[PDB]
DNA sequence: TTTTTTTTTTTT
DNA sequence: TTTTTTTTTTTT
């Protein structure tokens, strides 16, 4: 366990897993803040960004965050449970 | 404005903007659902989805909603309002 | 009989039956060409693409192609005609 | 180099290479012979049979050979250098 | 739970 | 060369 805390790559940068392979990260690249949804392959004793992903500005994000509510509305129309 | 609503393409799948050539949509693929992230491109006066993006499984999904109030208070350390 | 034609599907794809349910047939994904020998199976009055089954690459075809006199000179070791 | 003759698989059966991955082979079972079109994948020090691929019988492998010519025609009409 | 590969591999 | 995963994994 580690509340409060979080897993950090090997460049610094924080990540929570989305799948076994899929990150979700924050990185700041020339100066502004991105949030990287990615998946990641294993090399030479590394874990690293694979070229499967996408890097969203923080305006990107956050209209995604808008969108939540709607996009959950679809899924459980077709069955799944989002809570 | 349309809150709560969203857009629909030719194909009858949904999706919302998140910026002037980026989406996140869902559609269904060997019978599972995907929510897709993708940058769409111009084509014949079509939009049409990219190689730069992503497809989640509603699982993944789900995981990236558990990590949003920890995404939500890095970007806030970081000086961003959320 | 059509000796040297072909079939099409309504998705306009060209096909050649090798059995009653099974075909080898050639369409176009991610802007390539692949060469199926895939099982179909019925739906809604609608033959469809079934789970078993392969989808070659042009160069995977051609690397089956030189195989051709290898496979067939064995199969004639174990007594079929060819 | 080995001329006249192939590699085999660890059950004793003939096999020639597709890609890195995939196989053409012939074997015998419950005393038919099937012409196998399939992925392999490694686990334990062995090279095992994938789930996508198919067997052909030899009724449907001769029919794969007659369809031959037009499906060169065919990719030819689509820009591939087929001999 | 009935189609479509391999190689290479972040960040508006 | 502009969408869609993971796990398991032969043979009419």
């Amino acid at each position: 366990s580690n509340p409060g805390g979080s897993q950090v790559d090997a460049e610094g940068n924080p990540f929570w897993e989305i799948s076994d392979k899929r990150r979700v990260g924050i990185s700041q690249f020339k100066k502004m803040d991105f949030i990287n949804i990615r998946e990641y392959y294993e090399a030479g004793g590394e874990m690293k960004p694979g070229k499967k992903g996408i890097g969203l500005t923080v305006d990107q994000y956050t209209a995604f965050l808008k969108a939540i509510p709607a996009i959950n509305a679809e899924l459980r129309s077709r069955g799944h449970d989002i809570t």
